[PDB]
């Protein structure tokens, strides 16, 4: 059985977030408005997480939510954050309290995973009842390949989705594969939700160029923001009021799967929108034939390289993953030039004759082993 040891685990997670609420309340860190405001996120996760458990009321139906293969994954990811976020703030120390810091940012990156882990226990155990199962996929095509391949699971690992999704849409590099990682895996746990399928495809709909799509609006464009709040969008258009068609565009925590524009008018006020019964591709290209769109990012703009997956990665938290193959960590460091990637990339380049480091082409005179954490 697993009765004492999924009693044991579920007040772990409880311990561990509590901790976490604790040291976000330091009034130095000045982040009670700061959102996602993880004061709020984890509280409402607890939240979530008892009414699960008020559904699933006695020994019978906590045995069927201890075999719930998504269950397990969720809090199994939820104490692996946690103990990251106590590590940050134990490792951090002062620079937590400097906005500023790579330290604070990591913050930011925990805070914006735990905002996605709520809400995605909220899609798949609406009123704390599981209905991964059940769970509509939205765009029909994206519905087709999901049931084609994984049938009604709610979650499948990262290496698993990546090889079924190379059998309709090929993945080209290793820095591309672990750019859509980043992107379709926003709880950061190598997991693909069914949920988190869904907001992929809705945001790079459509289906039959998804990652034509992804390459041009989200790896490349000038104008693609990423995550932003509403303040943060009127702050950067703020230095382009003077430039009417000046617009970027945005993804919300609050409102996942969906797109946000905002522009500066004729008068320099600044508007938001969301593309009104469209892909945000159409919106763009309409928008722009109309003088609403015309300068991404303050600026004109008029098949991507592994340049542009690397800078995209840096966003994220996958520095632990080798860049060459993108599926095993980073393991050792070559010396002296310091350049990092895994043993088995290492073998296959000076099995296969490469010169020196395959990234610089420089004479390897040492090896050390080296752990990488996905923030580092
Ligand atoms: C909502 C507000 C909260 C306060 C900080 N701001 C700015 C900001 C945005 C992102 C981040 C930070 C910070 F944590 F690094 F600091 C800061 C991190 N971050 C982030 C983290 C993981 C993945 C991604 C995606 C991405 N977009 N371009 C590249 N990548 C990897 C968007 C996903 C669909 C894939 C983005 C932001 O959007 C956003
Ligand atoms: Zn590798
Ligand atoms: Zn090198």
């Amino acid at each position: 059985g697993q009765a004492a040891a999924d009693r044991r685990t579920v007040e772990k997670t409880w311990a561990l977030m509590d901790a976490v609420v604790r040291l976000c309340q330091n009034p130095k860190l000045q982040l009670k408005n700061s959102p996602p405001y993880i004061l709020d996120i984890l509280p409402d996760t607890y939240q979530h997480l008892r009414l699960i458990l008020s559904k699933y009321d006695d020994n019978q139906k906590l045995a069927q939510l201890s075999e719930n293969e998504y269950f397990k994954i969720y809090i199994d990811s939820l104490m692996k954050k946690s103990k990251r976020a106590i590590r940050l703030f134990k490792e951090g120390k002062e620079r937590m309290y400097e906005e500023q810091s790579q330290d604070r940012r990591n913050l930011t990156k925990l805070s914006l995973i735990f905002s996605h882990m709520l809400a995605e226990i909220k899609a798949i155990f609406p009123n704390g009842q599981f209905q991964g199962d059940n769970f509509r996929i939205t765009k029909a095509d994206a519905a087709e390949f999901w049931r084609k391949f994984f049938g009604d699971k709610t979650i499948v690992p990262w290496k698993v989705f990546r090889q079924c999704l190379h059998e309709v849409h090929q993945i080209s590099s290793g820095l591309e594969a672990m750019a859509l990682k980043s992107t379709i895996d926003l709880t950061c746990n190598d997991y693909i939700s069914v949920f988190e399928f869904d907001i992929f495809t809705r945001l790079f709909q459509p289906w039959g160029s998804i990652l034509r799509n992804w390459n041009f609006l989200a790896v490349t464009h000038p104008g693609y923001m990423a995550f932003l709040t509403y303040d943060e969008v009127k702050a950067r258009l703020q230095k382009y009021s003077t430039k009417p068609g000046s617009y970027i565009f945005r993804l919300s925590c609050t409102r996942l799967g969906q797109w946000a524009i905002g522009y500066v008018t004729g008068d320099g006020n600044i508007l938001q929108t969301i593309p009104h019964n469209k892909p945000l591709f159409q919106a763009l290209i309409d928008g722009s034939a109309e003088g609403f769109y015309l300068y991404p990012d303050g600026r004109s703009y008029n098949k991507v390289t592994q340049e542009q997956f690397e800078l995209y990665c840096e966003m994220g938290s996958t520095f632990q993953l080798c860049k060459i193959c993108a599926e095993n960590d980073k393991d050792v460091k070559i010396e002296p030039c310091g350049h990092l990637m895994c043993t088995s990339c290492l073998t296959a380049w000076q099995e296969s004759d490469g010169q020196g480091c395959p990234f610089c082409r420089c004479e390897i005179k040492g090896t050390e082993p080296i752990i990488v954490d996905p923030f580092d």
